[PDB]
């Protein structure tokens, strides 16, 4: 059970900090869960009803934030756990946000464009009473895209009768309608900033060093590319689901992406030796950035990791036992929800731009993301050094401490 795992993680985090029992009990339960029926008209004329969710875990720090998932395997427990996880994600980077999450149990591959638009509009019509620019701001997620986000924003604006900033009700919108610059490279840019801060903390100069990226999707490719130009590092290995490649002299991320786009995979790249993901994770490098399927570092390969810095771009790619093993080896790990917090930070920036009615440029968005990521990483690392605990635990302590302080300030909990 996902919610049980989230609650267990929260209890483990509370073990390393001084938090009252009533606050822990408050945080173990989402503050509002909304389950609604989503009726749409199919192209054949029949009416189908889908199950939609909108979980608002906590809003002590501000309006809740979280994406909407369109997956056939969606469950209320998964949405609750992801909302609980969104709370700490926005808390670690000091955003004025709470935790939220949505989801519809639907297979979008079986739905046409008109049916998808009807589904988005009906979901907005169903959850309008619990969402808003200052109440709950949805976002893109798995199997959802900026097109659906724009449809949802249009439906919300139609229902609201344009009485306020309807652009700010939802993030990830297209640039033509309340969109924000720098959204495509948000996660990779945040990961690069955290990697640079980690190198500064460890005293390593990344100029001319080596990086290996596990996973070559959007985040992985942009991370490798970002690193290559901004950090000056040498990309020596990238991998895909089919396989991976290695080159001591370095790989060009643009050429690798073009070859992957042409042939469907990064395998058989010219001048590169084809390798499997398992030895790619074990390469002698300085930075390792798993940006693919989670749980890639376990008991089998934990002892064989030779990277100095492990930037968990993906969602929890390292098991807690592997976490302890790598910590014993002196390898610094950037926590998963801290390394990839650039996306939510850029969504917050988009919300600020929509609320204010004034839109920034690429440079400003990139200067603000730099400040936010640097401050969050340094706070987490200072907690690491002071409490002599695992980085992951330090980030959890920071997030839970911020949420607990916000709850105490409102008077929700008296201890």
């Amino acid at each position: 059970d996902p919610f049980e795992m989230a609650v267990k993680q929260l209890e483990r985090a509370a073990q390393y900090m001084d938090i009252s029992e009533e606050a822990l009990e408050w945080l173990k339960k989402p503050m509002r869960i909304v389950e609604v029926s989503v009726p749409i008209e199919m192209d054949d004329g029949s009416v189908k009803v889908f199950t939609g969710f909108r979980v608002q875990h906590n809003w002590a720090r501000g309006p809740t934030k979280g994406g909407i998932r369109w997956h056939p395997a969606e469950t209320l427990s998964t949405v609750k756990a992801l909302a609980t996880w969104m709370t700490w994600k926005v808390a670690v980077v000091d955003l004025p946000y709470g935790g939220g999450k949505g989801g519809i149990i639907v297979n979008p591959k079986e739905l046409s464009e008109r049916e998808q638009e009807r589904l988005a509009r009906a979901y907005i019509r169903a959850v309008y009473d619990v969402i808003g620019p200052w109440t709950d701001i949805p976002a893109p997620d798995v199997y959802t895209n900026p097109k659906i986000m724009g449809w949802m924003m249009d439906e919300y604006e139609t229902i609201m009768r344009r009485k306020g900033p309807a652009f700010g009700v939802i993030t990830g919108k297209p640039l033509s309608i309340g969109g924000s610059l720098g959204r495509g490279t948000a996660t990779a840019q945040g990961a690069i900033f955290t990697i640079r801060e980690a190198a500064k903390a460890l005293g390593i100069d990344l100029k001319g060093k080596k990086i290996a990226v596990q996973g070559y999707g959007n985040a992985g490719y942009y991370t490798a590319k970002l690193a290559k130009e901004q950090l000056g590092m040498t990309v020596v290995a990238v991998s895909d689901s089919r396989g991976g490649i290695y080159n001591p002299d370095g790989l060009d991320p643009d050429e690798v992406l073009k070859w992957k786009r042409e042939h469907g995979s990064v395998k058989d790249f010219p001048g590169a030796t084809n390798i499997t993901n398992e030895e790619l994770l074990e390469l002698e490098v300085d930075v390792l950035a798993p940006a693919a399927i989670e749980e890639v570092i376990t008991e089998k390969n934990a002892d064989n990791i030779k990277a100095k810095i492990v930037a968990e771009v993906a969602n929890g790619p390292v098991t807690p036992e592997a976490d302890d093993i790598l910590r014993e080896k002196g390898i610094l790990q950037i926590p998963d929800f801290l390394c990839n917090a650039g996306g939510v930070t850029v969504s917050y920036f988009e919300w600020v731009q929509n609320i204010n009615g004034y839109y920034w440029t690429e440079e400003e968005v990139r200067e603000k993301l730099d400040k936010k990521m640097t401050k969050a990483f340094w706070e987490v690392y200072n907690t690491h050094k002071d409490k002599n605990i695992h980085m992951r635990d330090a980030a959890y302590v920071v997030a839970v401490s911020r949420v607990y302080q916000a709850m105490k300030d409102r008077g929700w909990v008296k201890k």
